[PDB]
């Protein structure tokens, strides 16, 4: 009872604290898509000159990822430190001397979703339950291979189904993209199985 408590009360503290995690990702996505399009399209030297200058202007958009970083400080994985910095060195010669500066960017984008969740991965890994284990690891792998298909909206429909599990709202399978991505389907088919192993920890307390 302790350690089923504590385990869902670790799961529910993430999850409040990260439930801006996916809005934030989208932030930085929209600020920086023109710039993105430019570098990657004009590599003209102005044009090339001054999206690396929107994405370097005040150190913001590395501010933003580093604030990302710290929302899941305890659970991040051990790369995702050094991404963001190699990222930041990487813009900075490239302010001093550019589709590598665009190409470490989306990188970076990526590895902040799968950081999002490699972090429950860790946190779901204590839970005594072994069905919620089991669980966990089907949504986990179908959380995966929605982000090769496309990071931020897995990551959009990840935070927005373990936001609804753990404030006890009910997961809709049905999907929001009228099936277009070909993966959401089954991703939503996990998370209703993680709901039920879900519930069934939540009323035995």
């Amino acid at each position: 009872g302790r350690l089923n408590q504590r385990n869902i009360n670790e799961l529910k503290i993430f999850v409040e604290k990260a439930k801006y995690y996916s809005i934030k990702l989208d932030a930085i996505y929209n600020e920086c898509t023109g710039a993105y399009n430019d570098i990657m399209t004009y590599s003209d030297q102005s044009k090339v000159n001054q999206a690396i200058s929107i994405f370097k202007k005040d150190n913001k958009i590395v501010n933003k990822f580093k604030e990302l970083e710290k929302i899941i400080e305890e659970y991040k994985p051990m790369f995702l430190s050094k991404l963001i910095d190699d990222f930041a060195i990487e813009l900075d010669q490239a302010v001093d001397n550019a589709r590598h500066v665009a190409d470490s960017y989306k990188k970076l984008r990526k590895s902040v979703v799968l950081a999002y969740i490699e972090s429950f991965d860790v946190i779901s890994s204590k839970f005594v339950d072994s069905k919620f284990v089991e669980a966990s690891k089907k949504f986990v792998n179908k959380a995966k291979e929605f982000v090769e298909e496309n990071d931020l909206i897995a990551l959009e429909c990840i935070v927005k189904t373990i936001g609804d599990m753990v404030n006890d709202r009910e997961i809709n399978s049905r999907s929001r993209y009228n099936n277009f991505y070909k993966k959401e389907a089954d991703f939503l088919g996990a998370a209703v199985e993680l709901e039920g192993a879900y519930k069934a920890i939540k009323q035995t307390l």
